[PDB]
Parts: C-alpha cells; sequence; structure tokens
C-alpha cells in the first residue's frame, strides 16, 4: 500500500545518503563551479532533490525511485575523469547503494 510503501522509501533514502560519506552528492552540483556541467548531463540529480521530489509524491514505485538514484551515479561518472574523488566516490556509492536498494526492494516486494 501507498502509506507504507512511501515510509519505506523515506528510509531506503535516509540509508543511501548515509552512504554518500564524502557529502559530495546532497546537494545539485553547482553551476557556479562547474559550469561546463549541462554541456554533458541532461538530466541533474542529488539527494537533496530526491528528498524534494519524496515529499511532493513523486515516487509512487520503486522503479522511479531507483532510476533517479542510478542517474545520481551515471551523471557522477560520465562528466568525471577516472582519477578524481568525483568518479571514486561515485563507484562507492553504485556499490554501498546496491546493497541499500536490494534489502529495500525486498521489502516492498
Ligand atoms: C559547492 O561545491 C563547490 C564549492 C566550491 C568549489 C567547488 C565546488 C564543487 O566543485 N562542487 C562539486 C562538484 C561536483 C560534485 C559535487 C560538488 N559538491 C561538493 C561540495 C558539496 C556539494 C557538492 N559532483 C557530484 C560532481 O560530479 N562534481 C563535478
Amino acid at each position: 500500500q501507498l502509506t507504507p510503501f512511501l515510509i519505506l522509501l523515506r528510509k531506503t533514502l535516509e540509508q543511501l545518503q548515509e552512504k554518500d560519506t564524502g557529502n559530495i552528492f546532497s546537494e545539485p552540483v553547482p553551476l557556479s563551479e562547474v559550469p561546463d556541467y549541462l554541456d554533458h548531463i541532461k538530466k541533474p540529480m542529488d539527494f537533496f532533490t530526491m528528498k524534494q521530489n519524496l515529499e511532493a509524491y513523486r515516487y509512487l514505485n520503486f522503479d522511479d525511485f531507483e532510476e533517479d538514484f542510478n542517474l545520481i551515479v551515471s551523471n557522477c561518472l560520465k562528466y568525471n575523469a577516472k582519477d578524481t574523488i568525483f568518479y571514486r566516490a561515485a563507484v562507492r556509492l553504485r556499490e554501498q547503494g546496491g546493497a541499500v536498494l536490494r534489502q529495500a526492494r525486498r521489502q516492498a516486494e
């Protein structure tokens, strides 16, 4: 049901954000500091934006939620060179966030 699902997602988002130990993915990539970001990235995403989306009832299924998480990672791997803190952090988040989502999905099913 909807209310239990939304409770699950809120907890899941909290746990995903907990894996961002560099605090690298918790606000939008700042265009004032990374001015060419939108030359390469179609749809920016970050955990604050996901929280706004969650609280506005925009994630009513697990796939839509997981897709936005996957964008946080994919965008970062795409934009940044391999030998950067950003790329390395995204690879780690993919692994550790992946684990959180697998557990959450087992709960939702
Ligand atoms: C607020 O961010 C900055 C402030 C001053 C100088 C530089 C930055 C900055 O480069 N931030 C930044 C760049 C990112 C980035 C994240 C950030 N910040 C780092 C500081 C906290 C907010 C997010 N991700 C995920 C990327 O792929 N890129 C290129």
